[PDB]
């Protein structure tokens, strides 16, 4: 909330990973964990851990004097720029004027022009630098510092804003998204929900309580030191914090945190804990339960895991599931991140996967002789085409067509013929796939025809 208490101060100095976890466990038992304290601690230890070093063991000591002095600079700066008497609070509800004011305070502090490791309040206070979702978190932390108990962090799969008022019914943009887009700060999120873009998830985005905001800052830990190296201490810290959050129920409504935790258990399993597959499916279960099964990443997480373990069949099934979800969206101008992923899956990962399967059959595999896997591949491309329908900007182009042809050609015409395509039994939903269904089962594949059909207007 506001002001460091002795029950926090007594747990300093922080001299290890487990010392930090202990501070987080204490804070998560309180009704309102201190977002400013916890973010400064994580940003401090990440700042000094995210560098290559000589020395087997190393932990940068978070002395209370350094942390409390940064905490005082943040609090002084926020209290000293926001006069709460100029803003009425009508029954535990902040006004859009107050919220916009706090957002402007953060925004006007940011360095005039400048990356990794600028997500925490440590970066804000010591360098006046924040990344995009860091701004939105800084706004929420400032509001908590001001006592605005109703201002909370809202998250989609690629963007962050704030919600406030009863149940978080009021929304406000507080940060930027993408690179060259016009500033929407102060605006509601309603146009983004209404446009049916993936960026705003058709309204099925996360509305955090304080403890989910703690989970956010934990997910925001970046162990990456350079393009070839991750900090093992930061990975272990994030993993232990995520299990702590898991145990207390604070990942129940956070699919991406569950996938992150699954990924960390894939990297280094914790004895006695659920296995990665259980965790991925819990992330999917969370998205179905709380978010209308309208999230893409729960299935991308699962797909990537099957891919890495060479379960080719479930990888394609999970990828078809991502396309089944995205089909109900419209591809809008700031959805490029999910485009990039579908592109990379269709034109890089799926090809390589099928190519390795072909080299396995020739040397002695089963997936290319499995009509189910062919069906999954067809369901994936059908979702992509349906996704394109009604969108303000096209999805498919000749590059996509090149690898569709190649991937179809990875299945012997006899194997492809074994699938019942209805407008293994499989129902198409897109016009493009409907219009070329016969071309998909032909003993010989008309590349010229499929390519101009897949790229038709």
């Amino acid at each position: 909330a506001m002001g460091l208490k002795a029950a926090q101060k007594t747990l300093f100095p922080l001299r290890s990973i487990d010392d930090v976890v202990r501070l987080f466990a204490a804070e998560l038992g309180r009704e309102e964990p201190d977002l400013v304290l916890l973010s400064l601690v994580l940003g401090f230890v990440e700042h000094f851990l995210a560098v290559n070093r000589v020395g087997l063991t190393y932990f940068p000591v978070a002395d209370l004097s350094i942390i409390a002095a940064l905490y005082a600079r943040f609090t002084a700066q926020i209290r000293g720029a926001v006069d709460l008497s100029l803003y009425p609070r009508e029954g535990g509800v902040s006004s859009r004027e107050l919220v916009k004011k706090v957002s402007d305070v953060i925004w006007n502090s940011l360095s005039r022009s400048y990356r990794a490791h600028i997500q925490s309040l440590f970066s804000f206070i010591t360098g006046t630098k924040l990344d995009s979702s860091g701004v939105a978190f800084a706004v929420v932390g400032a509001c908590q510092a001001l006592g605005l108990r109703d201002v909370h962090l809202a998250l989609s799969e690629d963007h962050a804003w704030v919600v406030f008022g009863p149940n978080g019914e009021q929304t406000a943009e507080v940060t930027w998204h993408g690179k060259g887009n016009e500033d929407r700060r102060g605006q509601t999120v309603n146009a983004g929900v209404a446009e049916r873009s993936w960026l705003y998830l058709k309204g099925s985005y996360m509305r955090c309580d304080r403890k989910m905001e703690v989970a956010f800052m934990v997910c925001a830990i970046n162990p990456s030191i350079d393009l070839h190296t991750d900090s093992l201490e930061l990975l272990q810290l994030q993993q232990k914090l995520l299990w702590l959050l898991y145990d207390l129920g604070h990942l129940e409504r956070y699919p991406m945190a569950l996938g992150n935790l699954a990924d960390l258990e894939e990297l280094e399993p914790t004895p006695g804990r659920p296995d990665p597959l259980t965790l991925y499916h819990k992330g999917i279960a969370s998205a179905k339960t709380y978010y209308r099964d309208e999230h893409i990443y729960p299935y991308m997480y699962l797909a990537g895991y099957h891919c890495r373990n060479r379960n080719v069949r479930e990888a394609l099934q999970a990828w078809a599931d991502t396309a089944t979800v995205i089909q109900d969206y419209n591809y809008c101008r700031e959805d490029e991140e999910i485009y990039k992923e579908f592109f990379e899956v269709a034109n890089d990962v799926i090809p390589n996967l099928l190519k390795e399967a072909a080299s396995l059959l020739e040397a002695g595999g089963s997936a290319l002789q499995d009509p189910e896997c062919f069906a999954h591949l067809l369901r994936f491309y059908d979702g992509i085409c349906k996704w394109e329908e009604g969108s303000p900007t096209p999805v498919l182009h000749v590059g996509w067509a090149t690898f569709l042809v190649q991937s179809l050609g990875r299945f012997e015409g006899q194997v492809r013929q074994k699938v019942r395509i209805v407008s293994p039994v499989l129902t198409f939903q897109s016009e493009k796939m409907k219009g070329m269904k016969e071309l998909l089962v032909a003993t010989k594949i008309n590349s010229s025809a499929i390519k101009l059909q897949l790229t038709a207007q």
